């Protein structure tokens, strides 16, 4: 994949709390897979 939760947990944490506070542990895959989204999640987690 094009960079996923295999890099720095810095992005994994975001997606986590993100799709974990708005969606579920079944959506965290969206960011973990897509980066464009992670940028939208981290923006909220801050």
């Amino acid at each position: 994949a094009d960079n996923k939760c295999e890099n720095s947990l810095r992005r994994e944490i975001a997606c986590g709390q993100c799709r974990d506070k708005v969606k579920t542990d079944g959506y965290f895959y969206e960011c973990c897979t897509s980066d464009s989204t992670f940028k939208k999640c981290q923006d909220l987690l801050h």
